[PDB]
């Protein structure tokens, strides 16, 4: 399924993407040379990553008269992203893409932007409140559907589709300062344990101030309001 190769699609989806030849990026998955090639000439440098040795050789060649190399073959989860130079990230790892890779990628790198095709269903998984994962990512990165990946641009596996997503950061809050506090909150909130967050004197105006009715459908923004109220309550 490690497909999706065919320069015409790999040009049509790169279409809406904002990489250029000033960007150094990380190829989270390798695939089968397909993408690590379209980018090597599109961005400055590239550093792919896929563990099994075979694949790297595959890539290794599909990239000649092209020296923007680096096709390391280690466990991404274990990978140490740079914490100095600025860069982006791309990964055609739908099917193989977990949440642990999405975390490495988002909370453990200073990657400015993260583009990645993911099963469309995995998108909401990241796009819905009352789902910590989302409430956590949304505090720094901005998740958005950029494109879709209809037909079998890959091979089979439908039941569903893939879809291109962009994760772009903002300096934004949720100050490391109060970040253990934001996690509790996120934790307790999604766990419906509002009894640990604020008191009922609070669970109310808080909701009323965030202008929250469908409490079962928050808007992060509202969750934001909440955390803030919470943050400034003391009983």
């Amino acid at each position: 399924q490690n497909f999706i190769t065919s320069k015409h699609n790999i040009d049509k989806i790169m279409t809406n993407i904002r990489l250029n030849e000033h960007d150094n990026i990380f190829e989270i998955g390798s695939g089968k040379g397909h993408f690590t090639l379209e980018l090597v000439q599109r961005c400055n440098f590239v550093t792919a990553i896929e563990i099994d040795h075979k694949l790297c050789k595959t890539t290794e060649n599909k990239l000649v008269d092209h020296d923007n190399f680096q096709v390391l073959n280690k466990d991404i989860l274990q990978f140490k992203f740079p914490k100095n130079q600025s860069y982006k990230i791309f990964g055609n790892i739908p099917y193989n893409i977990s949440t642990d890779i999405i975390r490495k990628i988002v909370f453990d790198s200073i990657a400015d932007e993260i583009y990645l095709i993911v099963e469309y269903g995995f998108a909401k998984r990241l796009l819905n409140t009352k789902r910590s994962l989302a409430l956590f990512l949304m505090a720094e990165v901005d998740i958005s559907i950029l494109s879709m990946v209809p037909r079998e641009y890959f091979h089979p596996k439908p039941k569903v589709n893939s879809s291109l997503i962009r994760l772009n950061r903002k300096k934004s809050r949720i100050s490391h300062k109060d970040k253990q506090k934001y996690n509790y909150f996120v934790m307790k909130w999604v766990n419906k344990e509002y009894k640990k967050i604020f008191t009922k004197n609070q669970f109310n105006n808080s909701l009323k101030h965030a202008g929250i009715d469908d409490l079962n459908n928050i808007s992060f923004e509202q969750f934001l309001s909440l955390f803030n109220s919470y943050k400034l309550f003391n009983k």
